[PDB]
């Protein structure tokens, strides 16, 4: 409930960027906090303001911030793919994803550190988040299949190299191979089995950390695993 705002500075001598948001004009950056909570990656989520680095903050959910829920699913998207499961950790990425989230809370560059390699790396942010959208051709789709015999279908879409895991009741087996997703049922399979294929595997509730008036910060969890999934028919005979 009650945590510290901790921090990593950094600072190599540049101006990162030279910013406007709400009242703040032109305000130049020349060092980057990068926040933590409880160990967690945060990011600030109103570029006008200071953070209260080492005050304790109170944790509410992400929704009393922000009313529009496609912001907030954007914002952990953002969060998600540009940095805390992307394969690049350096503290430009870190960065480029703070600079992408706050494009969306009103934030405009007038000057860019070249070094950032800023357009590049907002470019296969939005292309990870765009593509996360995207649903297996089976989606929804009510399949028979009958125990003991092992069942395949095939995603037309081309979307099963994202999954990151698969939720299934007891008795089914689901294993995927390329495009191909390959089941087994048994009679302890319920007569409608729902497999989930989950693109995201650290789902939790997104918080915000407010102290005073200072710079809301925000541990921003994803809330939806955006699954494709299809339920079994499961004929017993
Ligand atoms: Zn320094
Ligand atoms: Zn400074």
């Amino acid at each position: 409930a009650q945590q510290k705002l901790d921090v990593k500075w950094i600072d190599k001598g540049i101006n990162w960027i030279v910013y406007s948001a709400k009242d703040r004009e032109n305000f130049t950056m020349d060092r980057w906090a990068k926040f933590y909570v409880n160990g967690e990656i945060a990011f600030c989520i109103e570029p006008n303001k200071e953070a209260a680095i080492g005050a304790v903050h109170t944790g509410a959910n992400l929704d009393t911030l922000f009313k529009d829920q496609a912001l907030r699913n954007k914002l952990t998207m953002i969060s998600h793919f540009g940095y805390i499961a992307n394969k690049d950790q350096s503290d430009e990425q870190y960065i480029a994803t703070q600079m992408l989230i706050w494009e969306l809370l009103g934030a405009k560059y007038h000057t860019i550190y070249n070094g950032l390699n800023y357009e590049a790396r907002k470019a296969d942010i939005l292309k990870s988040v765009k593509e996360a959208e995207q649903r297996a051709s089976f989606h929804k789709q009510k399949k028979p299949i009958k125990v003991g015999e092992k069942g395949v279908f095939v995603d037309t879409n081309n979307t099963l190299s994202n999954v990151k895991g698969i939720r299934t009741p007891s008795g089914v087996n689901a294993k995927i191979e390329g495009n191909k997703l390959i089941v087994t049922a048994d009679k302890n399979a319920p007569d409608n089995a729902t497999i989930h294929l989950d693109r995201i595997t650290i789902v939790g509730t997104p918080l915000v950390y407010t102290s005073g008036n200072a710079q809301k910060v925000g541990v921003l969890k994803p809330f939806d695993p955006l699954d494709s999934w299809l339920t079994l028919q499961v004929i017993k005979n």
